[PDB]
Formats: structure tokens, sequence, C-alpha cells
């Protein structure tokens, strides 16, 4: 039977219940030890509320925000005997904030996405920098530096950002031993960050392909995801964003970097759904991918840096999403910037809507060598079905890395605010694996300057196919 | 009772049996009379031969090519007893040459592009202004200075090319209306430039919206489209390019215009088909379109110019595409320009595939006193099965204007190489009219510059919102 990891000794308590939250749900039940009415769901929504009725745990309607939600989780976390658990899977509340109210009463924390409070955005008084994921991310280093160790908080422990950490890990490791450079593992940061470094990876791509369809054509007029839409529209209007690698020679008129903070990224003034980045995976080949922001695309940047004595990076990977979502979600994009407003509607794609496909989510490793490798999942919708109930593939992919996470908190309670690259890989990927599918390596020889020059003038680097130069979509 | 507007009593050669050829042959046999035996369907291809032995019609199974064309077309368009006609529906072939050859015999002659022979549109020594449509038309246009007059050769009298230029003419007369602009109809071309100065129309687009959706999705890897995929990827890989107004104050810097030739164009040093517009259809409200070459975009900007006595133009209107193909070409182009290459296969969606949807392609002037006006047809896949077989909504729309064409042409022998914009607009609406499904006129306020600036800093013209630098995607 399933394997039951940990016992949960205190309330748990899940902010909300959209698709990721319903895929864990379950996942949660299945894999830990608690008395039922421990947990308890809270989400403001009414389709959520009848949901939880029906799987028979406790719902509290309600909006967390900024004027409540003390008032709210400090009596639910707390409510003994021992240690809980906020599973925060929600839009529109602020993840830092929650995390920690959460340390400061000694409950665990997981969260996928560094989320700000509900108006964040759509405020005209913002920068673009201070819109971007850099400075939320830097928000969290900083609660870090100010609250050394502590009760463990688990930052962007999703798909990507989160398990695609794990996945660099492994990916590093197998070009080395494709090399037959055996040896034990990098066991410290400075360690992984050398790794990269000497096999010669100069940047990594998120380069996700999502081939589900739905049973109905895409509807005029609605969005359509296989995960949130809210969280997709809000990120894909964000500015398109990328850890910076020391080796790229070239940056966009309208690129910025920043003053302050861990150094690693820089943001294109423009929103990265419409931004496209020439990139490749297994099933897809060859494709289009928006450069949507994401957390990792800096921290798995800041993570593999090494630096110089005097403090200076001199070895930095380029990191950054390589998106192609559900061809309903490429439509719902054509249409939401054509039309230059969001559309009236929207739907997140059922499992029992779906008639077929994949989330194929992996690292593209470029640069070294070989090349290319791509390593990740290749979860199919018929697959998923089969071993969890109540979500898609895309959703099961976030689900079990929030599964993952939770079981390395618990096994590591005492650890401060932690990142995905700063669990432990591969007892992570032992807890997710069975949720992934196939996963698998595969080198490719193609490159971003594949076909080019063609028959109008082109500013590529001849010398260097991978700078950004030539991937950037201009 | 279908009208029968004429008898044909030579021979009817068809070259090319493709989507077009296929839906326009039975308007030919329903509207002309005539002995079948004397049509002839010339086209390289079993599935063509298939279909015309079906209807049991003569058909020669050779590619038209620059080595056989005069050997094998005059004997066929010289068969008498009375004069031909050649209708030229093909891929592949030279339209100004088989024209020329007509013209040459006393066959009247028609297509629905300017066609250059197999291998010009990917030679590598070609420069991108050779490439351009503007180019092509410059060869008609030479031809017509070079033989004045003559049996009747109709270019470009398709859907659009062809019926759009009706459209405008029928727009700028319901513009002077509603604007209470005086004067009597125009008869002449200066006439109807001046008319069209005086409502103060900046630029048209050709605004289309292509609604059509099949019952099974798209598949990986194969190229779906309404009408020729052949044609509209070689279109959609040619420079972006347009007929170039007056007002515009603006130009990207990899545009470029032309050193000879009527005036009328410039080009972008990008394909087409990978470059966006912004635009608006009565059903599609706010959308992208491509700006994907096309005859019209010349042509109706050059026959709306007025000059001064010194010849130079002090008024011409912007022109060009804004096409929002069906949902699955868009995706399609996403996945060619994604992958760098075509797919390794294609197919047009059939009537018998097609579960739903409109071609709605009209003519959006804009810059007058009531902002934009949009004018076209509405036609439904639903009316089209009504009316018309063997064809979907977006044929019909092409293979009626043919029929209008035909109608003229038969109507008017001795007129030379014409353009549809040289045609009786009115003649030619009452033929095609019965095939156009509703056909409406529609004012909007939407411009460019709704809703911008937004987020990002953009690099706007605020002065004047209908200006290609606010209009086109950067
Ligand atoms: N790291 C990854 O791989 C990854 C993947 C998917 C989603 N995410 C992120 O996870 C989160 C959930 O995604 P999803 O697909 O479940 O989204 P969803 O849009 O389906 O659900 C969001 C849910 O939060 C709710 N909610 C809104 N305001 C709230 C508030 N003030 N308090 C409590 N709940 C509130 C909605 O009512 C709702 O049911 C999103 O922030 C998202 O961007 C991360
Ligand atoms: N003006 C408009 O509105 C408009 C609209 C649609 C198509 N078109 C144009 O009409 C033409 C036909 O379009 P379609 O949808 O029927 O295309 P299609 O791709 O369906 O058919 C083209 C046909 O030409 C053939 N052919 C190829 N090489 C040939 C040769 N050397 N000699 C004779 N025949 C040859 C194919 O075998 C074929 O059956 C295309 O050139 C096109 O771009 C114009
Ligand atoms: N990383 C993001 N910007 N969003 C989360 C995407 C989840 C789909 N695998
Ligand atoms: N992941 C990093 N960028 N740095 C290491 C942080 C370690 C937190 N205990
Ligand atoms: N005008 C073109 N570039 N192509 C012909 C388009 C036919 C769809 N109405
Ligand atoms: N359509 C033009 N641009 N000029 C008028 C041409 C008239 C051909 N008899």
């Amino acid at each position: 039977d399933w394997p039951v990891y940990h016992r949960i000794d205190g309330p748990i308590v899940m902010i909300g219940f959209g698709s990721i939250g319903r895929g864990t749900l379950p996942l949660i039940e299945r894999h830990f030890a608690f008395d039922r009415s421990k947990l308890v769901v809270i989400d403001p929504s009414d389709e959520a509320r009848k949901l939880a009725e029906a799987r028979g745990v406790r719902f509290i309607q309600q909006a967390v925000t900024r004027d409540n939600y003390r008032e709210l989780l400090v009596p639910l976390l707390t409510a003994g005997p021992g240690q809980g658990f906020c599973v925060n899977l929600s839009v529109d509340t602020s993840s830092l904030d929650i995390m920690e109210l959460a340390r400061e009463n000694g409950a665990l924390y997981i969260d996928t996405v560094v989320e700000p409070w509900l108006g964040f955005y759509f405020d005209p008084d913002l920068k673009p920098e201070a819109r971007s994921n850099y400075a939320l991310r830097e928000t969290v280093l900083a609660a870090r530096r100010n609250k050394p160790g502590g009760t463990t908080a688990v930052s962007c422990c999703g798909a990507n950002p989160g398990m695609v950490s794990w996945f660099v890990k492994q990916a590093l490791v197998n070009l080395a031993a494709d090399l037959g450079v055996t040896g034990e593992e990098p066991t410290t940061r400075e360690e992984w960050a050398r790794l990269a470094m000497d096999l010669g990876v100069k940047g990594i791509h998120i380069a996700e392909r999502d081939t589900q369809r739905a049973s109905f054509p895409k509807p005029f007029d609605v969005f359509v995801n296989t995960w949130s839409v809210e969280g997709f529209v809000s990120e894909g209007l964000q500015p398109a964003e990328l850890g910076w690698g020391t080796f790229e020679r070239w940056m966009p008129d309208n690129a910025r970097g920043h003053d302050s903070g861990c150094g690693a990224g820089i943001y294109l003034l423009q929103p990265g759904a419409n931004t496209r980045v020439r990139s490749w995976t297994p099933t897809a080949m060859a494709q289009y991918g928006f450069l949507v922001t994401s957390n990792e695309s800096i921290s798995i940047a800041d993570f593999l840096t090494v630096r110089d004595a005097a403090g200076q990076a001199v070895y930095r990977p380029t990191c950054h999403y390589a998106y192609h979502p559900c061809n309903d979600a490429v439509l719902s994009l054509h249409e939401m910037f054509g039309s230059g407003k969001r559309q009236s509607d929207w739907r997140i794609l059922d499992e029992t809507e779906i008639v077929d496909g994949i989330d194929e989510l992996g690292v593209l490793l470029y640069g070294h060598g070989k090349n290319a490798y791509w390593y990740g999942s290749q979860l199919s919708i018929e697959e998923t079905r089969r071993i969890a109930p109540d979500q898609n593939a895309t959703g099961l992919q976030v689900s079990s890395a929030v599964l993952a996470g939770m079981v390395w908190a618990l096994e590591n309670p005492n650890a401060g605010i932690v990142e995905a690259d700063d669990l432990d890989f591969r007892r992570c990927l032992e807890v997710q694996t069975p949720y992934l599918g196939p996963v698998v390596g595969v080198y490719t020889d193609w490159t971003p300057l594949a076909g080019r020059p063609g028959l109008f003038p082109e500013d590529i680097d001849t010398s260097d196919p991978w700078q950004f130069r030539n991937v950037l979509v201009r």
C-alpha cells in the first residue's frame, strides 16, 4: 500500500482549495497520519466550499487578508497538541507574512510561490522592478537574514519552482557520470555551483510542453489553462525575468538589472507571457516557450553561483522559464494580449474534461560538451488518473512536490527558511517519483541557431549558439 | 432557380484543382451555359484526378511549368469554337506568363494571386525586395504598359485580393452618406481617390477573423488551414508588406521602400505571418492580426492615390492585411515558427470536418470623423453548405469572387489587364452577394491606443491613434 511517511501532531491548515489544493489534500490524507478533524481548509470560494463539503473536510469560507490573517491563523495553527503545518496553496495572500506568522508560532510552512497581498500588482505606484519575482524573493532572503534558523518554512516548493531544482541536481550528476567523471556527488552549495562551472553549463531552461487538451474546443472570450488562470495571468503580466549567466555577452535595450540583492537576475520591460524564446523538449523538439517569470529562474542561478575572494560572481548560469502551455492556453494568451484585456471568464481543465496529453516538464542544461541535456517528467493524464484523484497531470506534478517538501520539513523541522535548492534532492525525489510518470534524460544536438540565418537578416552570435541573443525572439 | 449569366462557347481551362478549384467548378457549371466536355482541369495530383473523374470532367495530370506551359496550354486555350476562358487557381505557376499566353491567344484569364514559377519563393540569391508582392505586381503593371488594352485578364480576383476592393468602394459610399460629404458617386479612379481623401480615410485594414473549427483537434506536427497551406506558408514567409499612407509619421528601422514602381508600398525585413498588428472586427472585437502580404495592400493604396500636377502623391491610404486565421492555423503558425521549419504534414479543413464558425472578412476604414468603419461578409459554414457544394466558408468567398470576375470579363472582354479595383464593383457584388451571407457595416470607437499606455513603457504616438507606430506589435 502507499507509504505513510510521518505523523503530523497538530493542525493542518490548508489555505486555498483551487486546482493545487484539491490535488494536494488527497496526498496529505494518503501519506500522513493524523486525526482527520485536525485538517481545515480556508478558501473564500463557494465552488471550493461545496467540494470540501463533499470530501468531508472542515472548511472555513473566508479570504485571508492583511487585516484578518493574525486573528484567523494564529489560533488555528496553535490548536495543538504539537506542531502544526500551514499548507499555503492560495492566490492573493502574502507568502512572506503568513510564513513569518507560522514560524513565530512554531508551525511548519510550505508554499509554491512568493505571492503578495491582494492589490500588489494592479497598483500604478509600482515600478516594473518592484513587480519582479527577484524583488519578491529578496523579501524572503531578508526575512531569513533577520531570523536565521528556527522552524522550517519551505518557499516555492511546487513543480516549478520546486521539483525542477531537484532535477537540476540530478541532471548535473548525470552529465558528470556520462562524461566518465566519477567520485562523490557534491554535498555543499559551493560544490554544486562548482560542478556546474566545471562541466561548462552555460545556462538552464525550465523547458516545459503541456499537451493536455479538452473534449470541448477553446471557447471565445474564455481563458483556459491547466492550473490557476488568475495566477498564470498575473505572472504573465509581470516582467519577463531571468537568472543572468556570466557567459552572456548581450542583453536587450529594455533589459534592466538590480541595485541590490543576490545579484543573479535581470528583467525585461515587457510582459513575460508575451515574450517568446527558442527552446526544446523531447516531445516538442524545437518550440517557442514564453519567458514567464518564476522564482527558480533566480534561485537556481543564485544557488549555482561561484564567487571569487572579493565576492564578485565569476560563474553563474543563465536560468529561465521556456513555457509552452497547453494549446488552449496558447490561444488564450493570443486572445488576451490581442484584445488588450482579460477575458470575461476563465476555466481550469478538470481531469474529467481532458481527452489526452502530458505535462512534459524538465530542465534543459546547455553549453557543456554534449550541447544540451533535458531531464524531467513526462507524466500523462492517463497515468495521473490511475495514481491520484482530483487533478490533472499539471496538478499532480505540483501536489506531489508539495508532498515531498512536507515530508522533508517534517524530517528536518529546525532548518529555518529554505528554498527547494536547499533541500535533500534525493529524499525529495524519492517521495515524489511515484507521481511523476516517466522521468528521463535526453541529449540533443539542437541549438537556437538551427536553420539560421534564414531569409532575413538577424542579429545572431554564431560563435556561441546558446547566447540569449540567439534565444530571445526579436 | 440560379441565374445563368452567359453562355461560354470556347474551352474552359482550369489550372489547379485544390480547395478553390473544387469550390469554383460547381459555380461555373451552375451559372454559365456550355457543354461540359469543353471544360478541362489540369493538376499534377492524384487526389485532384480522382475528384475530377468523379465529376465526369476532362482531366490532364500535369504540373504546368516554365518548360511546358506553352506547348501544354496553347492547344487547350485555342481549341474553339469560341473564345476560351483560363481559370487559374493553382500554386507554383507564373500568373504573369500564363496570363500573357492567354492574351496572346485571345483567351480570357482570371486568377486570385500573382504567383511566380516554382523555385522563386526560396531562391537564396533573391533580395527581400524582389520577394515582395509589390515587385510581383510591378511585373503585371509593366505588362499592361507594354500591351495596353486587348483581351481581358483579371489579376487577383479572389476574396482578398479581389472582393475586398469592391467592399472598399461600398464602404467609401456609405461613409460619404454618414459623414454628409456631398457629390456624385465616383466613376473614375481619380474620383474614388479624391473621395477617400475628402473623407479623411487615413488607412484601411483588410480585417479578417476566421472562426471555423474542426471535429478533431489540431494534430501535432500538422499545419491546418481553411485554404491552401502551401500558399499560406509561402506568403507568410514573404516579407510583411503594406500600402503606405501619406499620414504615417514613423516606420520601423527594418522597413524598406522601393526605388521604382507605383510608389505605394513598404515592406519589413521579417516574415509577415510572424508579424502581429492590432486590429478589430465585429465578432472578434480587438484582436491581433498577422501582417501577411497581399496584392490588395498595394493595389488599393495605389488605386486611392491622389497626385498633384507634378505627379507626386499628396494623399494615399495605408492599407494592409490584419489576418486572424482559424484557431488551428494560429497554432500552426506558433508551431512552425517555433520549430524553425515547416511541419511534416498539412491539411485543409473540409466542410465535412468543420463543426461551426464563420469567415468574417471585411475592410476597416479608419481615421475619418467616425473613427473606424468595418464593412464585409460574415459568412457561416452552415450557410455555405446550404448554398454551394464542395467548399467551406473561406472557399466560397473566393470562388464566388472568381465567378463575379468571370461574369464581368465576359461582359467586358476587351478591357486588357485589370485588377479587382478596375472592375465595376456593383455588377461584381450583384453576382457575388448571394454567396456572402450577412454583409454589414459597423462603426466602432476602438483604436490601437485602447488601454495604452499600460504596465510598461511603450513607443507610441499619442497624437494620432491610427499611426502604424501604434498598430504594429513591437
Ligand atoms: N510552483 C508551481 O509549480 C506552481 C504550480 C501551480 C500553481 N502555483 C501557484 O499555487 C497557487 C495555487 O494555484 P491553483 O492552480 O490552485 O490556483 P487556483 O486559481 O485554482 O486557486 C486559487 C485558490 O485561492 C483562492 N483564494 C483567493 N483568494 C484567497 C484568500 N484571500 N485566501 C485564501 N484563499 C484564496 C481561490 O478562491 C482559489 O480557490 C497559485 O498561487 C500559484 O501561482 C505554483
Ligand atoms: N485571393 C484570395 O482570396 C485567395 C484565397 C485562397 C487562395 N488563393 C490562392 O488560390 C490558389 C489556390 O488556392 P487553394 O486553396 O485552392 O490551394 P491548394 O493548395 O488547395 O491547391 C493548389 C492546387 O495547385 C496544384 N498545383 C501545384 N502545382 C501545380 C502546377 N505546376 N500546375 C498546376 N497545378 C498545380 C495542387 O496540386 C493543387 O491541387 C493559391 O495560389 C492561392 O494562394 C487566393
Ligand atoms: N513557474 C510559473 N511561472 N508558474 C507555475 C507553472 C506550473 C506549470 N508546470
Ligand atoms: N540557496 C541559496 N541561494 N543559499 C543557501 C541558503 C541556505 C539556507 N539555510
Ligand atoms: N491575402 C492573402 N495573403 N491570402 C488569401 C487569404 C484568403 C482568406 N480569406
Ligand atoms: N488600378 C490602378 N492603380 N490604375 C488604373 C488601371 C486601369 C487599367 N485599365
